[PDB]
């Protein structure tokens, strides 16, 4: 029926419905530290966040998205392997019903507590929805998360969970700032793939940071309280939202260290 993390409508049942999901450029893949190439033509990443303005937040049935405010170039990327501005629409995570399982990317078949992705697209194509349908529609800033100390800036997200436990519920979630969730360094992979749930289109250029944050086991938890049901239904708790690593074929990693 509708596509989910399930035995009966979990990621190797995809392909059905959608039949990109054997292509050639999906994601997440396995980042081979040793085959990546250091490129020195990438320039350092620019994340301009100061305007950012957050709207809501939503539980919408396979993970929880917090709404950005795009009407204008409030939050925005450039640099790195990009050419234009990509402005920030949303933000939302992908954990594990364990602390060693989350991440939809692997280092070296390292899976991690969880994953954020930094959803942005490319401005020269006017909407989020003409953007999906591009080569280089969107970038995907993906952030890993180890369990440790607590991240004080994930905190506001933690608080606000109860609210909307269930599918379909929303909160209002004004003046949150997105710089708290971020790794001191900026160093970076990169490779061109694939949105990593269903339409699972492949306008994705994506920008993996090569520094996790950390985030405390109580902060992991009431990721765990949410439920992939609506209200009323039997509840299943929402844990193992992430896709498994893809075959990179013909696509090439590179890192903007060495
Ligand atoms: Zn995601």
């Amino acid at each position: 029926h509708h596509w989910g993390y399930g035995k009966h409508n979990g990621p190797e049942h995809w392909h059905k419905d959608f039949p990109i999901a054997k292509g050639e450029r999906q994601s997440p893949v396995d980042i081979d530290t040793h085959t990546a190439k250091y490129d020195p033509s990438l320039k350092p990443l620019s994340v301009s966040y100061d305007q950012a303005t957050s709207l809501r937040i939503l539980n919408n049935g396979h993970s929880f998205n917090v709404e950005f405010d795009d009407s204008q170039d409030k939050a925005v990327l450039k640099g790195g392997p990009l050419d234009g501005t990509y402005r920030l629409i949303q933000f939302h995570f992908h954990w594990g019903s364990l602390d060693g399982q989350g991440s939809e990317h692997t280092v070296d078949k390292k899976k991690y507590a969880a994953e954020l992705h930094l959803v942005h697209w490319n401005t020269k194509y006017g909407d989020f929805g003409k953007a999906v349908q591009q080569p280089d529609g969107l970038a995907v800033l993906g952030i890993f998360l180890k369990v440790g100390s607590a991240k004080p800036g994930l905190q506001k997200v933690v608080d606000v969970l109860d609210s909307i436990k269930t599918k379909g519920k929303s909160a209002d979630f004004t003046n949150f700032d997105p710089r708290g969730l971020l790794p001191e360094s900026l160093d970076y992979w990169t490779y061109p793939g694939s949105l990593t749930t269903p339409p699972l289109l492949e306008c994705v250029t994506w920008i993996v940071l090569k520094e996790p944050i950390s985030v405390s086991s109580e902060q992991v938890l009431k990721f765990r309280k949410l439920n992939f049901n609506g209200e009323g239904e039997p509840e299943e708790l929402m844990v193992d939202n992430w896709r498994p690593a893809q075959p990179l074929k013909n696509r090439q990693i590179k890192a903007s260290f060495k």
